[PDB]
C-alpha cells in the first residue's frame, strides 16, 4: 500500500542553525565546497534519496594548478 | 496506494537560520559554492531528492590556475 | 503492504547545529568539500539513501599539482 | 508485510551538533573531504544506505602532485 | 512479515555531537577524508547498510606525489 | 541638608518575562576633568521592570541623595 | 548631611523569566581625572526585573547616598 | 554625614528562569588619575533578577554610601 | 560619618534555573593612578538572581560604605 | 567613620539549577599606581543566585566597609 510515505513531527523551543559557515582571513585559493544532498538542522530528515537508477548526488571541490 | 507522501509538523517558538555565511578579510582567490540539494533549517526533510533516472544534483567549486 | 515508511518524532528544547564551519587564516591553496548525501542535526535520520541500481553519492576533495 | 519501515522517537533538552568543523592557520594544500553517506547527531539513524545493485556512496580526498 | 524494520527510541538530555574536526596549524599536504557510511552521534543506528549487490561504500584517502 | 523629624497591606505581585535584558544602572566617564562629583543613590530602582513599592514608609524618615562639590 | 529624627503585609511574589540578560550595577571610567567622586548606594536596586518594596520602612531610618568633593 | 537617631509579614517568593547571565556588580578602570574614588555601597541588590525587600526596616537604622575627596 | 543611635515573618523562597551565569561582584583596574579608592561594601548582593529582605533590620544598626581620599 | 550605638521567622529556601557558573567576587588589576586601596566587605553576598536575608539584623549593630587613603 504506502511506498515513501514520510511522517516528521518536530517540537522544538529554540532551534538555532548554521548551515555553511566560512571565515578566511590572509587566505589565498581556497574552496569551501558544499551541496549534493544535504540535510541540515535540528530535525534532519532524508528519505530516498539518490534513487534514480543512473543518478548522481555529489559535492566536487578542487584546486586545479 | 499513497506513493510519496510526506507530513511534516513543526512546532517552534524561537528559530534562527543562517543558510549561508560567509566571511573573506584580505582573501585573494575563494570559492564558497554551496548547492545541489541543500536544505537547512530547525525542521529540514528530503524526500525523494535526485529521482531522475539520468538526473544529477551537484555542487562544484574549484580554482583552476 | 508498507514498503519504506518512516516515523521520525523529535521534541528537543534547545537543538544548535553547525553544519559546516570553516576558518582558515594565513592559509594557501585548501579544500573543504563536505556533501553527497549528508544529514546533520539533533535529529538526523537517514533512509534509503543512494537506492539507485547505478546510482552514485560522493564527495570529492582535491588539490591537483 | 512492512519491508523498510522505521521509527524514530528522540526526546532531547539540549542538542549540540557540529558537522564538519576545519581549522587551517599557516597551512598550505589540504583537503577536508566529507560526504558519501554521512548521518550526524544527537540521534543519528541510517537504515538501507547503499541499496543499489551497483551504487556507490563514496569519499575521495587526496593531494595529487 | 516485517523484514528490514527499525525502532530507535532516544531520550537525552544533553546530546554535544562533533562529526569531524580538523586543526592543523603549519601544516603542508593533508589530507581529512571521512565518508563512505558514517553514523556518528549520541545515539547512532545503521541498519542494511551497503546492501546494494556490487554496492560499494568507501572511504579514500591518499596524497600521491 | 534634608531633615524629616517627625487583611492584605503591601502585597506585591511582579511576573516580567523578558528576551534581552541589557540594564546599565550607572555609567561614568571622565576626561580630563578635575572635580567631579556622580551621586547616584537613595532608593534607586533600575531596571527592565523595575517596580518599587512603599519606598519612605517610615515615619520620620528621609530617602535622600546629597552629592555636591563645595569649594 | 541629612537627620532623619523621629494578615498579610510586606508579601512579595516575583516571577522573571529572561533569555538573555547583561546588567553593568556600576561602571567607572577616569581618565586624566584629578578629584573625582563615584558614590553609587543607600538602597540601589538594579536589574532586569529590579523589584523594591518597603525600602526605607523604618521609623527615624536613612537610605542615603552622600557623595561630594569638599575642597 | 547623616544621623538617623529614632499571620504574614515579610514573605518574599522568587521564581528565576534565565539562559544567559552577565552581571557586572562594579567595574572601575582608572587611567592618570590623581585622587578617585569610586564608592559602591550601602546595600545595593544587583542583579537580572535583584529583588530587594525591606531594606532598612530599622527603627533608626541606616543604610548609606558615603564617598568624597575632603582637600 | 554616618551615627544610627536608636505566624509567618521573614520568610524566603528562592528558586533560581539558569544555563549561564558570569558575575563579576568587583572589578578595579588602575593605570598610572596616583591616590585612587575604589570601596564596595555595606550589603552589597550581586548576581544573577540576587534576592536581599530585610538587609537592616536592626534598632540602631547600620549598613554603610565609606571611601574617601583626605588630604 | 560610622557608629550606630542602640511560628516560623527567618526561613529561607533557595533552590538553584545551573549548568555554567563562572563567578568572580573581587578582582583586582594595578599598573604603575602609586596608592591604591580596593576595600570589598561589610556583608557583600556575590554569585550567581545570591541570596541574602536578615543582614545585620542586629540592635545596634554595623555592617561597614571603609577603605581610603589618607594623606
Amino acid at each position: 500500500t504506502k511506498e515513501g510515505v514520510l511522517y516528521v513531527g518536530s517540537k522544538t523551543k529554540e532551534g538555532v542553525v548554521h548551515g555553511v559557515a566560512t571565515v578566511a582571513e590572509k587566505t589565498k585559493e581556497q574552496v569551501t565546497n558544499v551541496g549534493g544532498a544535504v540535510v541540515t538542522g535540528v530535525t534532519a530528515v532524508a528519505q530516498k534519496t539518490v534513487e534514480g537508477a543512473g543518478s548522481i548526488a555529489a559535492a566536487t571541490g578542487f584546486v586545479k594548478k
